[PDB]
């Protein structure tokens, strides 16, 4: 049976960080929903990259739940992430069902406003590292990808690929993730 | 003055190749075009990723020329683009007044296909080479970026950040290339 994964889509998210994870685990047989925080209408994210969500987040919830909930970064993205109720209720639900979320760049910020996997080791942009800190909460690394059980923080658009073949390895395992990995002609 | 980018979106495009170097070129603070080979609506690209153009590269092409022309791949996508009798015009054009032509993957298969660049140094992704290289009217390489004069080429969705910052650095130069790698978070 196939996996499932929900991708969290606002305005302002890194659109690099959005596609890569998208694109990769669909070349995992991964069935992916990107699903847009405010409705159904495309997403300018933050370097004006507009994507057209699959569906709405309300309607992606219904559907529910997923193997994986994928937090993109972007800091404009990741702080409507970090206010939404919506996002709030699908990774408490995540977290309670001990599922999988991850989160890049700006993106794990949202898992300190929805207090979310506190204790974990956690890696985000160096950037964001004070945000996410702030109450000593998590516990800090600089991992390129960081994994501490069903908390998977990765630091950036140049982590990206490393942090989608870390979800892809995750849910289908190593050789998978080796397989999807060799034709991207990556280092 | 700003340095202008045309971008050209076609239907089975690999998103992660359009996106990466659209964003990173934005970064750089160049004015990017992403124009949609079939008219103004939104793109399939070969992983299921919808994206909206800027622009029909009918409308783009009367703002032109361009500082550099960008050619994605996708193995769908670069046959459409092989196909464009307006592709064809508007790489001849920019081959003539020795503007910079960047494609990757089986991006590059179009230039054959246009009779761009002959004679140059290419890459490509692996699977595409056979296709390059009929007539053996290039010279081939396993570099991951490849830069023979105005022709700049890569491999895949993996050396996408280092042809785009090739890019970057062929246009706005050495130390701009640096400081919009830095943030990026790459190896
Ligand atoms: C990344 O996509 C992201 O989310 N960044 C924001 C980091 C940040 C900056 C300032 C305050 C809080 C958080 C970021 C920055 C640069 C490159 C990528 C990304
Ligand atoms: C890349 O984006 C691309 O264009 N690929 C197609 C390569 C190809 C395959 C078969 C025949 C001709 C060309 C490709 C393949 C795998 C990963 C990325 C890409
Ligand atoms: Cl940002
Ligand atoms: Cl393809």
């Amino acid at each position: 049976a196939s996996k499932r994964a929900l991708v969290i889509l606002a305005k302002g998210a890194e659109e690099m960080e959005t596609v890569i994870p998208v694109d990769v685990m669909r070349r995992a047989g991964i069935k992916v929903t990107v699903a847009g925080l405010a409705g159904k209408d495309p997403v300018q994210c933050s370097r004006d990259v507009v994507i057209c969500p699959d569906a709405s987040l309300e309607d992606a919830k219904k559907e529910g739940p997923y193997d994986v909930v994928v937090l993109p970064g972007g800091n404009l993205g990741a702080q409507n992430l970090s206010e939404s109720a919506a996002v709030k209720e699908i990774l408490k639900e995540q977290e309670n069902r001990k599922g999988l979320i991850a989160a890049i760049c700006a993106g794990p910020t949202a898992l300190l406003a929805h207090e979310i996997g506190f204790g974990s080791k956690v890696t985000t942009h160096p950037l964001a590292k004070d945000k996410m800190m702030n109450g000593g909460h998590y516990t800090y690394s600089e991992n390129r990808v960081e994994k501490d059980g069903l908390i998977l923080t990765s630091r950036g658009p140049g982590t990206s690929f490393e942090f989608a073949l870390a979800i892809v390895e995750a849910l289908n395992g190593k050789e998978v993730a080796a397989q999807v990995k060799a034709p991207l002609v990556l280092k």
